């Protein structure tokens, strides 16, 4: 029951079909309002359409009565990035990387909130973190980049931006196909 609307709805997700995806889950929160799978479900659908607003009203439920999903918190404080609610963010997003402390696309988002609101070295520390798990990741390289002018450090903003390059410059010369297509 919870189990043939919960199937449903997957199902129509996985079709594109968000409303009927959405009505799905719906009727299992309905008569089981505490399904923490359901309301994690129900948040990523709004999540996949663009209503953070919509999908932080099920993650808040989620968290009530699940405080061990890094995902969770991640999503949750993604989406209170997406509606401005940046300290509700980084809380959640604290919480995120506390519950998995190699979470890189927690710490790349933290970073970008700090960085958001003038916390420049808070956003340093997370891009750091951000880049020692994930080297290769360009763009984290750039927002350091970014955060240092941020500080008025040009030279070293310069010199990250010019890390960004350095990762790609082989495959800029030696390789065909660059361009995205």
């Amino acid at each position: 029951t919870t189990t043939i609307y919960m199937d449903i709805g997957d199902k129509k997700r996985t079709k594109g079909d968000f409303d009927g995806a959405i009505r799905a889950y719906k009727k299992v929160l309905k008569a089981d309002p505490n399904n923490v799978e359901t309301l994690l479900k129900l948040g990523k659908t709004y999540m996949d359409i663009g209503l953070p607003n919509d999908a932080i009203e099920s993650l808040k439920k989620f968290v009530v009565l699940d405080t061990t999903s890094a995902e969770a918190y991640y999503i949750l404080g993604s989406a209170n990035f997406m509606i401005d609610e940046k300290q509700a963010a980084i809380d959640a997003l604290q919480r995120a990387i506390a519950l998995n402390t190699v979470y890189a696309d927690a710490y790349y988002k933290l970073g970008l909130v700090y960085d958001s609101m003038g916390e420049h070295d808070k956003a340093i520390e997370a891009y750091e973190k951000t880049i020692s798990i994930k080297p290769g990741f360009i763009r984290a390289y750039q927002s350091i980049g970014l955060a240092y002018e941020g500080k008025g450090l040009r030279d070293e903003a310069v010199k990250y931006f010019k890390k960004a390059l350095e990762k790609e410059e082989k495959k800029a010369k030696y390789e065909l196909a660059l361009v995205p297509r």
